[PDB]
């Protein structure tokens, strides 16, 4: 029997559109969800979508025979730069499945072992930076985590060194990336087009240096350049290879920087959790450099990372459309092409799944993950359109956080007040700490 969806306050002909005129629209959508419940309609001139918050409804929306990935307004904009790269292609575009099949083997267990030494190269630069600070100096947490994650995808994925740790100023790639993208929220056209040229010359250099190289390679770039899809039998064409390089250099670092920064925020705010994870790191990381196998034994560090993704998943929403007319939850009829948005932070606060203490930071929720019902925990998206870089993000973050907890004690010296900046990702803006060295050599 059919139900009418709640809707938040309207503004005449503008409908709900003005609720999004805020620098924190995900946070404002979470509040609407606390007020309206598991589903609400959100209308704008010429548009409608439905925001989902409960596991009981999201488990249906994750049914791939009924719903496929939709390009959100944001992906539609990013598409101007990332083209039909993995993240911004429709599932039905030839190049989505070709590139999925060609690039999947770049995240196999054997590929992950291949990347480990270069992840260590970066993680050691981070540890050295902090070792080298003078007394009383502090650390800008998301700034340094972005330094780490950017350098990690450039080097592991492309054998390119952004050398972020030699810079106190942004890398010309990144800031060009940002102001070209903003320059479609006279003159700022030699400027926007200076930037696009920055992006294009970097992609050009990545490709050309690989070709001029006589070294054998099995990294991500090697797959883009040489791999053949077993289905079509075809390799990627030059145009799509370019889009994939841009896709992975951005998707491959921003969300991972967020996760690291929230995890450390939650550790400093919960000193018993911090002590338990530091104890694990001291017990397990018995050598000067961690090995692949040692990172795999950092069980509790990995539970910390999942509990940080539970509360602040750093790609906080994904969009879907109905493949055919269908009824959601036995209550809401949908027509072919109708859109749904999955509000992941709210899914992750569903008290029917997690119990009443949902706001508490408790990594022990992840002790027995087979206990979690289907579709309840979704920081990496859904189905065949789920994050292809999941294992890469979690290996890098477990390695790096384990090393941080081995080498330093941390102080929340400002009593930092959580302030979450929203871009394509989320981060704790302005988060700073002091790190006192434990004086353990590398
Ligand atoms: C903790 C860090 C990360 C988070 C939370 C995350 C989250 C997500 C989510 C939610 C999606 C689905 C997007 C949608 O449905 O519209 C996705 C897709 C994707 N991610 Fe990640 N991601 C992370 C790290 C990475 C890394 C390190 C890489 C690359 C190495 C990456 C590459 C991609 C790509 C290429 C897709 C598109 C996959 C496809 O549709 O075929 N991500 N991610
Ligand atoms: C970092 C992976 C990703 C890809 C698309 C949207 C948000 C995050
Ligand atoms: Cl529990």
């Amino acid at each position: 029997t059919i139900k009418e969806m709640p809707q938040p306050k309207t503004f005449g002909e503008l409908k709900n559109l003005p609720l999004l005129n805020t620098d924190k629209p995900v946070q404002a959508l979470m509040k609407i969800a606390d007020e309206l419940g598991e589903i609400f309609k959100f209308e704008a001139p010429g548009r409608v979508t439905r925001y989902l918050s409960s596991q009981r409804l999201i488990k249906e929306a994750c049914d791939e025979s009924r719903f496929d990935k939709n390009l959100s307004q944001a992906l539609k904009f990013v598409r101007d730069f990332a083209g039909d790269g993995l993240a911004t292609s429709w599932t039905h575009e030839k190049n989505w499945k070709k590139a999925h099949n060609i690039l999947l083997p770049s995240f196999s267990q054997q590929a992950m072992k291949g990347y480990h030494a270069m992840m260590v190269d970066i993680a050691v630069q981070l540890v050295q930076k902090w070792e080298r600070l003078n007394a009383d100096e502090h650390i800008e947490v998301p700034e340094d985590m972005t330094r780490l994650t950017l350098d990690t995808i450039g080097l592991c994925g492309f054998n390119y060194r952004f050398n972020s740790f030699y810079r106190d100023q942004p890398h010309p790639f990144i800031t060009s990336m940002v102001r070209a993208l903003d320059e479609k929220m006279d003159e700022n056209k030699r400027q926007f087009q200076e930037d696009i040229k920055v992006m294009n010359d970097l992609v050009d250099k990545i490709i050309a240096d690989r070709k001029a190289s006589g070294e054998q390679s099995d990294d991500l770039l090697a797959h883009m350049l040489n791999g053949k899809d077993p289905e079509t039998g075809e390799p990627l064409d030059d145009e799509n290879i370019r889009y994939q390089i841009i896709t992975f250099l951005i998707a491959g670092h921003e969300t991972t920087s967020g996760l690291l920064s929230f995890a450390l925020y939650f550790l400093v705010k919960n000193p018993h959790v911090l002590q338990k994870a530091a104890e694990e790191a001291a017990r397990v990381l018995v050598d000067p450099v961690p090995s692949y196998k040692q990172v795999k034994q950092l069980k509790y560090v990995g539970m910390v990372l999942n509990e940080a993704l539970r509360l602040w998943p750093t790609a906080p929403a994904f969009s879907l459309y109905a493949k055919e007319d269908t009824v959601l939850g036995g209550e809401y009829p949908l027509e072919k092409g109708d859109e749904l948005m999955v509000l992941i932070p709210q899914l992750h606060r569903d008290k029917t799944i997690w119990g009443d203490d949902v706001e508490e930071f408790r990594p022990e929720r992840f002790e027995n993950p087979s206990a979690i019902p289907q579709h309840a925990f979704k920081p990496f998206g859904n189905g065949q359109r789920a994050c292809i870089g999941q294992q890469f993000a979690l290996h890098e973050a477990t390695l790096v956080l384990g090393m941080m907890l081995k080498h330093f004690d941390f102080e929340d010296h400002t009593n930092y007040e959580l302030d979450i900046k929203e871009t394509l990702t989320l981060k704790p803006e302005g988060f700073v700490v002091k790190a006192k060295s434990k004086k353990i050599p590398l």
